[PDB]
């Protein structure tokens, strides 16, 4: 059983607000790198970069990590040394994918700091990891599953909760 | 320049409240392991263990990670942590970089079911998306300030101070 809890318009509004918060907290996002995780993180990062560029007239670099968890691959097209990185995640749940991402980036890139932006936080963390920017908090039971669909890969924009 | 911002009594009152939150969130703390970090984290863990035991009548296992860029020197955790709840105990949370390394050191020894973080003081200025689950006191600071915890077991008295640049 499935329920739609954010529709396209809710997703658009959340991303616009997150982009504003990124401009407020990171001096207009000059020199700060967005790194997507999971399949849909990179597409969220690109959407954010576009919103920021439409305001600041600058270029916001987007990279990605390929994580199962094990970091199996990466594409980060600038040197992140001493730079601000923001991880972009579709759904924050246990935090274990974020931890894998974080350890790889500190180890290989020596950024000055790493923040976390998520479209949805579904709670039930298993590590002391919290998002800095959040589209929507969505309370859940343990047995529920939260999924994000985006235009670029699934063909439409929505967030759904699935029951057991 | 130094300023005392928690005295012995404030520290005692903080630790009593954290022990209560730990009992509420972890089913009375049966089978949950406290792991201290840095020099004073282990002493804070033992104090918490004692307060939880005075209520529950149970045994709360205490372990330690030796961390000195943070480098993990070693560990002493006297039970298997697999599928168990671990709480890291930190004196001062600042950038989160020690806590990051500690989480790595745990996973080296074992595969806990979950890890939480209890800190006496949070001074802000994180550099990683790492936040404490239990907090004695939030102490706002400037970047250039330093926060230090003294405990009786090592320093000879209990206090928290801020040092200016």
């Amino acid at each position: 059983e499935k329920a739609v809890v954010l529709d396209e318009q809710a997703i658009r509004r959340a991303l616009t607000r997150i982009a504003h918060e990124m401009i407020e907290r990171n001096k207009g996002m000059n020199n700060c790198i967005l790194v997507g995780i999971k399949t849909r993180g990179i597409y969220l990062a690109k959407r954010l970069a576009e919103r920021i560029e439409q305001i600041e007239g600058n270029k916001v670099t987007v990279g990605e990590l390929d994580i199962t968890p094990l970091v199996k691959g990466a594409d980060i097209p600038v040197d992140i040394t001493d730079q601000k990185v923001i991880l972009v995640d579709d759904v924050l749940y246990t935090g274990r994918t974020v931890r894998a991402a974080m350890d790889a980036l500190v180890d290989v890139g020596r950024p000055s700091s790493i923040q976390l932006a998520v479209l949805v936080d579904r709670g039930h963390r298993e590590l002391p990891i919290r998002a800095d920017y959040i589209g929507k908090n969505i309370p859940t039971s343990k047995s529920e599953k939260v999924m994000v669909q985006l235009s670029e890969v699934d063909g439409q924009d929505l967030v759904a909760i699935y029951e057991k």
